[PDB]
């Protein structure tokens, strides 16, 4: 293949563990479609609200659907969660 992780952020890993905990699908990668291994119902509602409270982002159910992949999902959060970047030091 091209690379191993290539450009994989640990944030993407959170998106995957979110999906794994909800759907049970483990053999998903960051470039694969988390868009419903089987049940594509409320399962996305749970993970969107999950990332929301984890990184301090505002991810909606349909926002999940607009990204398509966990990587591109994480990209939304990546940029948005930077607003609270380094919250312990408070960027002082």
């Amino acid at each position: 293949g091209p690379m191993a992780t290539a450009v994989q952020n640990p944030l993407e890993t959170v998106v995957l563990q979110a999906w794994k905990d909800i759907s049970g699908a483990d053999d998903f990668t960051t470039t694969d479609s988390f868009l419903g291994h089987g049940g594509n119902s409320l399962h996305f509602v749970q993970l969107a609200s999950r990332l929301q409270k984890i990184f301090g982002v505002e991810v909606s159910t349909e926002d999940v659907f607009r990204h398509g992949t966990v990587e591109q999902l994480a990209r939304f959060v990546e940029q948005s969660r930077d607003t609270g970047r380094n919250p312990a030091a408070q960027t002082q």
